[PDB]
């Protein structure tokens, strides 16, 4: 995975489980580029990609902020990515097989239960 | 595969779909060797799997017949697959992001509609 990805999965981390809250500074391009030892330009990258997604924003001459819908909007796409890699295959396969909404309902409460 | 399990398969699969009906002949252990130019071992291995299974059942002298309850039993544990691949991994991640029965339904029907 591009490492201006990881970066802006790792910011994404840290505050969908309170970590960093909202309004809260974030490292800037150059405090990441020094810490982890990366290209400014990457770093930036990463940052860059949180900006246009809503997820960070910037105040002049002090630095990143986490934007307050940013732990909306990443619960958002979280949430879609595991309908597509887990819920979507399921779906398909089911439909493919014939079953009823009640018959995956089930299916699901049984696995469930076997679950603890 | 092993082949003497990819034989029990397709017959299983003719049997899911109606196309050998309960208490039909199946072919023997040496006409499945001769259509198919496969090992005889190998066909009556297929055969016999399906026999410990309660899938299929001999008559002396004349050949090998699909058990009545085969149709369940097949379609038993096909289901208990289709969960162990499908319905598994899902109830695990779901448990691992701590999502309510309520929410994987509702992702479930949403998925659900934007096929079709």
């Amino acid at each position: 995975v591009p490492l201006y990805k990881q970066i802006a999965s790792l910011i994404e981390d840290s505050i969908v489980d309170g970590t960093l809250s909202i309004d809260q500074r974030v490292p800037s391009t150059n405090e990441l580029a020094a810490f982890h030892r990366i290209n400014p330009a990457t770093a930036r990258n990463g940052l860059t990609l949180l900006v246009e997604a809503g997820i960070l924003y910037k105040k002049r001459g002090i630095g990143m902020f986490v934007s307050a819908q940013a732990p909306a909007l990443i619960r958002e796409r979280r949430d879609a990515a595991f309908a597509a890699t887990y819920v979507a295959p399921l779906i398909d396969e089911s439909i493919h097989l014939g079953f009823t909404r009640a018959r995956i309902h089930a299916l699901l409460d049984q696995v469930a239960e076997s679950r603890g």
